[PDB]
RNA sequence: UUUUGCGGUUGUCCGACCGGGCAGUGCCGCGACGCUACCAUCUGCUGGAUAAUGGCUGAACGCCUCUAAGUCAGAAUCCAU
């Protein structure tokens, strides 16, 4: 069955700036600004009602328009990004050997370097780099925790998940080796 | 080992024992060049795309979740240098 109308509504806050070139969305607020390319989503935006952004799919057979509910969500979360930013924390897991990491922002590239050394007995160093936009801080308040922080949930969640498939344990049990570095919760900065 | 290079030596033949001939390379020791042996010596690099798998964001299906749109890492695999 194929749908005459599908319909998603958006609030966007009076302090942020959206522009949507074609189809590649631009999101200017505080924090900085983000951009993210859609061009592969049949998808028609409009102006609803005085900063309300509607989004519509207007022949789709059941996979089109579930693709309409998560466009709305990444855009809603570039606005997010923008306002109050998002941040992880990571605990590290170990039951023998501490677990010692340095961080370290590259000068050539920009990109905040996280390397692991004194995995489980290990010597080798795994260098982990992140990606642009997200700061790497060890936190004070808490000992064995690590904090990640960046306008763009990919890009934050991309790296730290980078960092725990790093720490991954080989050739042993891992449900007695639960070893590694996990993330905990997953609010904002603000 | 036909360098038939030098030396030794056996039986005949060359007329006085120097130098050689023949025994299909007479036999033995050493033998340079050349050829040759994991029997000797030297040398044999690195992108990119992936598969399994583990993940990110995220609907369908107000909850979720590696997938549906997008996407990350990755094998002696495929392609190339
Ligand atoms: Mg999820």
């Amino acid at each position: 069955m194929r749908y005459i109308h599908s319909e998603e509504t958006l609030e966007v806050p009076e302090n942020v700036k959206v522009s949507i070139k074609s189809r590649i969305v631009t999101v200017e607020g505080p924090r900085g600004k983000l951009v993210k390319d859609l061009s592969h989503i049949a998808v028609n935006f409009s102006v609803i009602k005085k900063g309300v952004i509607g989004l519509e799919i207007h022949h789709g057979n059941r996979k089109n328009v579930a693709a309409l509910r998560t466009v709305r969500t990444i855009i809603n979360n570039l606005i997010i990004g923008v306002t109050k930013g998002f941040k992880y924390k990571m605990r590290y897991v170990y039951a023998h050997f501490p677990i010692n990491v340095n961080v370290e922002k590259n000068a050539e590239t920009g990109n905040f370097e996280v390397e692991i050394r004194n995995f489980i007995g290990e010597k080798i160093v795994r260098r982990v780099v992140m990606q642009p936009g997200v700061d790497v801080e060890i936190s004070k308040a808490q000992k064995d925790e690590l904090v990640l922080s960046g306008n763009s949930l990919e890009g934050v969640s991309q790296s730290a998940a980078d960092i725990q498939q790093i720490c991954r344990v080989r050739n042993k049990d891992i449900r007695k080796f639960l070893d590694g570095i996990y993330v905990s919760e997953k609010g904002n900065i603000v």
